[PDB]
């Protein structure tokens, strides 16, 4: 298996391709880059992402489902307010306890681990830049 087993909902929306200045702000953020290890240890087989800056900043969401879609979508588990309406910006796919980010937008330029990435293998401590706001991916509950 490889694809999301079920039905991804097709979306029609108009996305503007960003030519943004936020890359300068990313550079202003250059200082320390959090690094964590132990993602493959799997605390409870789950992982969470905390909004460090953004509309929902301060909230942490946990990925408990095998497929987590992010962006504006009626069925997106991770709802983030974009600058435009991103019907499909990124999805986090959980396969055998491993987390992969697949960017299905590249519209703003998805940065995963602070770098533009179309497909990413997630690690704890990974920083995801969605628009001009950022999410920090952390290992989930160790309950």
């Amino acid at each position: 298996m490889s694809d999301n087993n079920g039905t991804p909902e097709p979306q029609v929306e108009t996305t503007s391709v960003f030519r943004a200045d936020l890359l300068k702000e990313m550079e202003s953020s250059t200082g320390t880059a959090p690094a964590s290890t132990g993602a493959e240890n799997l605390p409870a087989g789950s992982a969470l992402l905390v909004v460090k800056r953004g509309p929902n900043a301060g909230a942490r969401f946990l990925l408990d489902q095998p497929t987590t879609t992010a962006g504006r979508h009626p069925e997106s588990d991770i709802f983030l307010d974009d600058v435009t309406v991103s019907r499909r910006h990124a999805e986090f796919r959980i396969n055998e306890g491993e987390f992969e980010v697949v960017d299905v937008g590249s519209l703003n330029g998805t940065y995963v681990n602070r770098e533009p990435r179309n497909a990413q293998v997630m690690q704890t401590g990974d920083e995801i830049q969605i628009g001009k706001f950022r999410l920090v991916f952390l290992a989930g509950p160790a309950e």
